[PDB]
């Protein structure tokens, strides 16, 4: 499924995501946005590790998540990475909470770095009610 901004929007604050470890909503708005374009069958296979990006904020299979063929890897979140591929975004939610609770917080994506931080990211909640 293919999020309307707006939709995510309330959707990410009913699941608790405001304020998650210190992230603003809109902070996540910002990454789901450059990460897949808030879709959730996104999928991009890494050639130069073997790992594979899942869903709408783009986990990876060396830590997150089982894809059982990505080598030598961990499922720190203990799901199925096609778990991730659901139009229903609660288990990636859940991920994406596992994946902050780490040290490096919301920066473990580099997009979001490249994208977001430092930036005026009220653009991806304004007008949406939350």
């Amino acid at each position: 499924k293919v999020f309307e901004r707006c939709e995510l929007a309330r959707t990410l604050k009913r699941l608790g995501m405001d304020g998650y470890r210190g992230i603003s909503l809109a902070n996540w708005m910002c990454l789901a946005k450059w990460e897949s374009g808030y879709n959730t069958r996104a999928t991009n296979y890494n050639a130069g590790d073997r790992s594979t990006d899942y869903g709408i904020f783009q986990i990876n299979s060396r830590y997150w998540c089982n894809d059982g063929k990505t080598p030598g890897a961990v499922n720190a979140a203990h799901l199925s990475c096609s778990a991730l591929l659901q139009d229903n975004i609660a288990d990636a939610v859940a991920a994406a909470k596992r994946v902050v609770r780490d040290p490096q917080g919301i920066r473990a994506w580099v997009a979001w770095r490249n994208r977001c931080q430092n930036r005026d990211v009220r653009q991806y909640v304004q007008g949406c009610g939350v």
